[PDB]
């Protein structure tokens, strides 16, 4: 049943659930997305970069992903799409109605038993995911949340052994509007190797642009 169509984020869900096929993740997609081109711009990632998340996924193939900042569940059900059965999903979210708004996005997409939505902030949940979680380390996170917290948070990624050789950290907004502490620090350490993958702002003409750095090890 529908929202009271009260935010953009519940008229975005009702939208979905009038508009696209339940249990079929690019149609939600299609729908999200052409109801922020032509009716209320969002911050999802969007098609465009979206792309680009989907190479990077098919390229490295990752089977235990972190995104930090959900929203309303569109890069979650993005990613979800393309992964293995057994592969994880975890995603989190500061916000208790976009939490809500997400899992509901994610039910809807038959994407449920892949993603593990945590209520949250990242730097209270990081220094968990080992203990309550299960995780060993992440084969891949996406960075999408304050990006003044791109930064702290890939520290405390570190600081908390959840780092490994080979992981693959993919950040969005490194152009517009930018994380450039962020930037500094994986492009000068020699702990990274750096991708730039200029795009563009969703459903927007403006530049963007994602960074990927494989971890090298400590
Ligand atoms: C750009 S939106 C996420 C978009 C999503 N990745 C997508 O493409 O559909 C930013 C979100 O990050 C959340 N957020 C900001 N800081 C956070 C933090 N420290 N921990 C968890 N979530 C955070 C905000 O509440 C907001 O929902
Ligand atoms: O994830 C985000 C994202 O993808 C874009 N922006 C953002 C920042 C500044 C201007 C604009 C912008 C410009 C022009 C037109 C519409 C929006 C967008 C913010 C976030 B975020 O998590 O805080
Ligand atoms: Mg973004």
């Amino acid at each position: 049943n529908l929202l009271a169509g009260d935010t953009k984020e519940q008229r975005i869900l009702n939208h979905v659930l009038q508009h696209a096929e339940p249990g079929n993740a690019q149609s939600v997609l299609e729908a999200i997305d052409t109801y922020c081109e032509q009716k209320e711009w969002a911050m999802n990632v969007g098609d465009k970069k979206g792309k680009i998340v989907d190479a990077v996924i098919q390229e490295h193939q990752p089977s235990v992903l972190l995104e930090l900042g959900a929203y309303c569940g569109y890069s979650a059900v993005r990613m979800a799409r393309l992964l293995s059965p057994g592969a994880r999903l975890i995603t989190i979210e500061i916000n208790p109605d976009c939490a809500a708004i997400t899992q509901r996005m994610v039910d809807f997409a038959g994407v449920k038993d892949k993603v593990t939505l945590v209520v949250g902030a990242s730097q209270d949940i990081i220094p968990q995911l080992k203990k309550k979680y299960d995780v060993d380390t992440l084969d891949m996170v996406f960075l999408d949340h304050w990006k003044d917290r791109y930064l702290p948070d890939t520290l405390l990624l570190e600081e908390c052994g959840l780092l490994r050789k080979g992981t693959v950290l993919l950040a969005d907004n490194v152009i517009c509007p930018g994380a450039p502490d962020f930037l500094a620090h994986v492009r000068g350490s020699s702990c990274f190797e750096c991708t730039h993958y200029q795009s563009f702002l969703e459903y927007r003409e403006v530049v963007d642009g994602l960074e990927k750095a494989i971890y090298k090890g400590p």
